[PDB]
């Protein structure tokens, strides 16, 4: 079901482009970026609706371990799904439309060693227990990735400048300029 093969150094891709593994999370903190009134556990609203995600630790803080404004904070990322999944945790998606998301929390290592254990950032052949260089756990609190019919697809990633609305967003966030 993996349709990203492993490269000779152990990281999956999809015809060169990187790829990542995909869950869906709730929570309802505010979470790493600090998306939400300061000093409050509560997050704005926009952060528990829009297509936000909390990447794996390493990539969040582009290689440090920094939990409040990781490096990456703030960025987007678009993903794509490939048709493949990890057998028994996921499944094919109904179309490939890609999606952009908006860092604004972090999956940590300790407690998510499955999807988000992976020892180094991008680019240093580090990958997570199912060969991925990256993992992005997708905000689902109202149901906007179940709506996606997204049942943990494996994707391609990349960075891209973030959609207007989720910048404007952004600039609300503590950690918008740390
Ligand atoms: O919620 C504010 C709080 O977020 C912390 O990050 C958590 C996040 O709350 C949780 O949803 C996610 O799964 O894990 C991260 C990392 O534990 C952040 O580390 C705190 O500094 C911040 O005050």
């Amino acid at each position: 079901a993996q349709l990203c093969q492993p490269d000779a150094h152990g990281v999956r891709r999809f015809n060169g482009r990187p790829c990542a593994s995909t869950t869906r999370y709730v929570d309802g903190h505010k979470g790493a970026c600090g998306c939400g009134q300061k000093g409050s556990d509560t997050p704005f609203p926009w952060n528990l609706q829009k297509h936000v995600t909390a990447p794996s630790e390493r990539y969040f803080d582009d290689g440090g371990s920094n939990l409040w404004c990781g490096k990456n904070c703030g960025k987007c990322v678009r993903l794509t799904p490939t048709g493949g999944f990890v057998p028994g945790k996921g499944g094919a998606p109904p179309n490939h439309n890609p999606v952009v998301f908006m860092v604004t929390n972090a999956c940590p290592i300790n407690g998510n060693e499955e999807w988000c254990g992976i020892s180094g950032k991008p680019g240093t052949n580090h990958v997570n227990s199912h060969g991925y260089e990256v993992h992005f756990a997708l905000q689902d609190q109202v149901g906007q990735v179940e709506a996606l019919h997204w049942d943990n697809p494996e994707v391609t990633w990349e960075e891209v400048p973030c959609p207007g609305d989720l910048q404007a967003n952004y600039q609300q966030c503590e950690c918008h300029n740390s």
